[PDB]
């Protein structure tokens, strides 16, 4: 039901409140964007659990003993081993985060004029994929689109649809499929073993690569234990290692399910694609050797990702998420369902009935619950989803959601909720959330440093 | 009515959470004493709040900056400054931990035949006093000594028994005044302001001295704070500043309200006693300037204290005991009362009412509690009160307890459901609890190493 | 003469001592290639000074206070105003280190066609100028290329060269001027500061902007300090502060002269240059306010920015390299002349003049050295150079020479002696050392995993 | 000869001078006793080699993993098993430092108007014996005392002193023999095998125990290795483990060779001492389970403890300290020899031949030595050896000896020559040493506060 922290409290940091009309001052110094807000005017800080995760009392040891050489260190070698040995994958080449290993795969593996399908976009995925030329697809099911639709794993990919773009397009026309897992931006919703499967037999009948974004495989392997028949006395490791047995590669950011505050890397089995790799690596990164990170950081890397298998970290990890949404859900808040690993995503259509998607609700709505409690959250809607790079025109999700992201072992059920508790208020009057539009809107990945004024 | 921690997680402690088929067979390979149990082994260890808190991200950065000189550390001058500023002494010398400070205080204040008179007393305090040729007299309220009075600042020294001793020993065979400030031994209950005021003006009329044990002073302060009407606008530092005006000097475990792992420290405002503090601090200890603390400990402690004086900081360190004693008394779990600073003593007399206190109740309820949940409590009641070697009885304390004693900041209001929820559960068939029999009982310190079996 | 370290070790670094025959064996596992030699079984590891710092006490206390939040950290707000200060540029882009900030430079700075001209260049600066289109071009004084010749500043820019470009290609033809401070390539070689103005003054009356790669200008400013006149009465900081007013901004590896083990930033003065920098950043490293580090990093480089401005602590590493090589070369080793701030660079082809260039002399000395002293260092010759895949002919470079690059506070002069005495050894019957040949050699990146043989 | 450190520099802390001057006020601030000057006012700081050692990068992983419950800690369990395997003792009860353990040692083992016998006094040593009834009585052999005077072991008993002993006190009149390894005041003198086995041979016969001062007993194993004919290849480890076979328990300030800042311990192998021992460790020092230290401390102590074994580092140790001794030797400057483990001692009554003992030349010279060269350094003469418990006359040691200390892995050969250039100076005009005399002297252990005024 709700299970206890499965660790203690080794070390603390203080966390206080600032008044609401200090709150006022600051939402609108930071153009109304809750990523502009600086880390000490927040009082719970739920803008993202990329990066933001408390490492262990063994991860910290690892910190202790950073080997810092430019080549052969000892946490390469244990980075190394540990994901050839937990993910399955022959060849490992570190980035400093998840959008260098993209970087990467993108040069790597696109011939301009090619299609790159699936389960959903990401921001910086998207935009990684067609500054190398490409067409992004989505072929996740329709389902996943649909906020309130309580189904299990609709991070699946829909195979009628991947069938659908094969004949039209041709197998040679695609550059890969990518396979989220979880799936983000749909609400952190899993993907299960038998659509990893079906995509994988599909997929090597027609010559196709299949890369994973690895950045919640842990979360995703929760899910699969928890709900797939069959799975239920598999461990989570066992389930993370058949997952990735159905891919040719993978790209992690190392900064959510690995556990820690950087880092991240690129896998992949194929010879040809590692030499290549390593040879761009060289160019953003750093050697091969160390991929833009201290050895500490890959030292704590390699450790995390293994503490992550731990079924009562995992179980509790994604628990916790579940009960905030189960308490807002309770109070009648409308969020996205069923809960994913990592958030809860309150829908800002519904929140914000009285708004059009055109008026920004989901950032709105993220500006006004700091201005009313402190907590951050982000925006995970139509700013997010940037524009369409024929038309100019926003492409338009119809998730428009204001995302109350968790980060891995920092908070408790208090801190949840003292958040819904705040969240619940602000519905009682959620009529006086006001339309946003831009003042300054940056080229691309805009959401990031966008500034907005009240319509 | 019970406020979220005022503080996030910056890193974890890794625990075991063997099941509880392992968790019998560890009781057993311990003889059912959870004194012997392996820390490894120990999902929550409320064994004590000595030494076991969880430090802050500002007191792991002065671990990093212990200036370790033998002499003339940086970080001696940093606790000196700040001890004289919270606790308004003149002179202070740092200790390893609170006995340190004991021995030295009871070797430089007492002539053999003196009295030293106090509210209760502690183990270690009391043994350093008598060893030194003082007798002890109990000066505390008779409240105090009725375990189920749920009354306020419990810990009051009845200023007619002071008048009574001075009157029949006279003033100069009085030592000091021993005032003791939570006192432990009542449950943790607090002393008010004007009982420190009236002790100060009755001792110092008659030249007898007054030396506070500052252990749990902060927890004290913030009774004072929240119970003791005209304190309601001061701040936990006035507080404390007014406590310490009361008193000739103290003996303090930093182990506890100071937030570290280690240290403690001796204050006085006399000259010539600093004096000859320093001459015996090198016998025992180290310089005046270290005190047998490395010099990152005495930088953490010295941080530690104040971060201590944070309102939203010992608010929250009291009402989460008040929590775990308020949910074991609504489901009438027997508990000393009212509930103190920093530990529910579990009254395992009426808790296990079909056993004699000759088969160990407290004792056998320490070892279920720990098979049922992973919590480690400590046994206080016959078997730590210890056999008379002269005549071969027990001891028989009044007092047949199990100890649930809460580290700061190391657990959340979920672990204290774990630990309550255990309780309640075994409280309703607290009649299969089984009496316990000894093994093994060594001739001295016999509830460290002792083993038992199921009668 | 040399002074002592103006420091004392805090903690150290366990290394292997293994002895010469055990070192011959892990030589001939790593195929004669020091770059695919163990960490964990060298010694002394000169192979780069880039990110093997020792950090202070200070540093490892500000890496305890990393604040981890994605957006508004407040170490990135110390790391900002730190260089704001000591740099003087108007504003600053974190980066996770050195060729990410170049990366961006090249991307917001230049238009297919145009020129960017520097004193000489190096791998990664060059390599980013140029795939943005650029076509670089040498006015480095042409004394730079006599690697034997041993003058003051010879990394001063040939002002007659950047007339004639100018004269030649027209100014809005230049994207801008890329000058270094220290020049790696001609071996370490400081720039004046009457140069760096002259050269201010010539771009500013065109228009031109320069950037500078300030990746060593504390090791720079060293030079100006002890041989350029007028400079006596100056510090580090007035110094440092005064290069950089005569740039439009800079690219900065803080691996090397800010004293930590990762980390960089991108500076530049024009607003809205700094927007378009924002812009960019996002996609392959991060936010505005970390730009690919963790919060701690941020802060480590804040702090050891800071504490490599004082005096005592750069004259100790200059004068620590410059001890090595007058050691080398009063027992008639040859080297590069005269010494560069941060490494010795051993002439291979005249230190093995027995052995042709086809023979690979630096790939063998270095593995010689190791093989003699546990000492790594880098090879620098040939095999670096790479191989033409067109022709199929070895890149034949007129410098073949191994690098003893030497780490910030990590080493003493004694370790020093282990690396002059073993050479000056081998030196001795240098007849003896052995050509090498091929066995393995990869299409690309051949130094990182080719290997050899004995001939 | 002079190996280079074995080890690499992990992280550094700063070191500067203030003018002489302001050192000139500090002397007298300080009363002219070294002990009393602050840690930030010196530059060098050679008072002691006890807790001002380097920590290692393992060692501080340890420190990571404190395991800080009550009883059962992991680190506890770690440093009980290191030091049974190494030391081959039974049974070990920690404590905070070695004087916590003399302390337990003199209660648990002395008898009112019985002898103790040892290789020459110590000052905590001597004071715990004589406050517990005892009378030390000196058996060193009578070369000890001669500072000038060159021979191997100087810190052998003498088996005709301790035959005398036995047969004018009679064996049951004998508490025990105290034999320390190295021997500190005769100047860190080692101890020969053939001398602890022939001692515990002849103590044996009748009945009487044998307890060492383990303290410096990882330099006094180097010194067997390297001096002792049939000990050349034997391990550091088997060393010794030998040894420690000829003692019946040992006491032990882990500060000094076991690589700590904190921390000691009392092993031996009699089952009731060893009970008794833990019922007085709970008085004045802790549990026995923690013995007055945190758990992150007996971690940090069983792995330095470990590192202490291992040859290079020993060897290191030792000869940096012999360089010391040799420059000073070579220029003419007095010292105690053959050169110690831990210090070089200059000899005071050579330096200073115009002062007569009573005027404290060894306590004067530290403080000119101190004004001279901000280097701080100990009296270890006539101060030091307190005053005659039955007489009330000052002890008067014939080494009358000002110490260089050096500390483990701390400083360079450069930081030795800084510190011998200095003293050879202060040398050229030693006439201008001035006498001493008490202003104000403490009851015991007098050297650590001391104040005195020129004569
Ligand atoms: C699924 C997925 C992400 O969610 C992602 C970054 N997402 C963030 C930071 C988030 O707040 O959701 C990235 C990019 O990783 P990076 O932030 O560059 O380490 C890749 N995949
Ligand atoms: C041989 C020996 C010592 O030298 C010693 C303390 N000596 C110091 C601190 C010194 O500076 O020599 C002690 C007392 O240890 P302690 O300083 O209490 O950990 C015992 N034995
Ligand atoms: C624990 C305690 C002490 C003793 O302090 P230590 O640091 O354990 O030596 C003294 N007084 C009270 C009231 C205590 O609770
Ligand atoms: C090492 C170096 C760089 C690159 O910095 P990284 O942090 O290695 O990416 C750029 N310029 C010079 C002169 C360098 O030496
Ligand atoms: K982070
Ligand atoms: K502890
Ligand atoms: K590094
Ligand atoms: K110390």
């Amino acid at each position: 039901n709700y299970p206890a922290e499965p660790f203690r409290i080794k070390s603390v940091e203080t966390v206080s409140m600032i008044p609401r009309d200090e709150r006022l001052k600051k939402m609108q110094e930071a153009g109304y964007n809750t990523f502009l807000l600086n880390s000490k005017d927040i009082y719970i800080d739920l803008l993202t659990d990329s990066g933001t995760n408390a490492m262990s009392d063994k991860q910290w040891a690892g910190m202790m003993m950073g080997d810092e050489a430019y080549a052969g260190s000892e946490n390469f070698y244990h980075l190394e081993r540990t994901v050839q040995e937990l993910f399955g994958f022959k060849h490992i080449v570190p980035t400093h985060q998840g959008r260098g290993a993209e970087n990467l795969l993108s040069q790597l593996a696109i011939k301009p004029g090619q299609y790159v399908a699936g389960n959903m976009y990401f921001t910086t995925t998207r935009y990684h994929q067609e500054k190398n030329g490409a067409v992004f697809v989505d072929i996740v099911r329709d389902e996943a689109h649909d906020a309130g639709l309580n189904i299990a794993f609709k991070g699946d990919i829909d195979l009628k649809k991947l069938q659908k773009l094969i004949d039209e397009k041709g197998a040679e026309n695609i550059a890969y499929i990518c396979l989220a897992v979880t799936v983000n931006l749909a609400g952190g919703q899993p993907v299960s073993m038998a659509n990893m499967r079906a995509v994988r037999e599909l997929t090597e009948a027609h010559g196709i690569k299949v890369f994973y974004d690895a950045t919640r495989c842990v979360e995703n392997a929760y899910f699969i234990k928890e709900q797939e028949q069959g799975f239920e006395n598999k461990s989570i490791a066992e389930i993370v290692h058949e997952m990735f047995s159905y891919a040719d590669g993978c790209t992690m950011s190392g900064k959510k399910d690995c556990l820690v505050n950087i880092g991240g890397f690129l896998c992949m089995n194929d010879d040809e694609m590692f030499s290549s790799a390593k040879e761009l690596v060289v160019v953003y990164e750093g050697m091969p050797s160390y991929g833009g990170l201290a050895g500490r950081d890959m030292e704590a890397m390699a450790i995390g990702l293994r503490e992550a298998m731990q079924y009562e970290y995992i179980e509790h990890r994604v628990k916790q998420v579940r009960y905030l949404g189960d308490k807002l859900k309770a109070a009648g808040v409308p969020i996205v369902e069923p809960v994913g690993g990592h958030a809860v995503f309150l829908d800002a259509r519904r929140f914000c009935e009285h708004l059009t998607q055109d008026e920004f609700p989901a950032q709105s709505l993220a500006a006004s619950i700091y201005v009313e409690t402190g907590v951050r959250s982000m925006e995970r809607g139509i700013i997010s989803a940037g524009r369409n790079n024929v038309t100019g025109e926003h492409h338009r999700p119809k998730l428009e959601t204001v995302r109350l992201t968790i980060p891995r072992r920092v908070y408790t059920y208090a801190h949840m909720d003292v958040v819904a508790d705040g969240i619940i208020k602000l519905y009682q009057h959620k009529e006086d959330i006001r339309g946003l539009k831009f003042i300054y809107e940056p080229k691309q990945l805009r959401f990031f440093t966008a500034r907005f004024d009240y319509i």
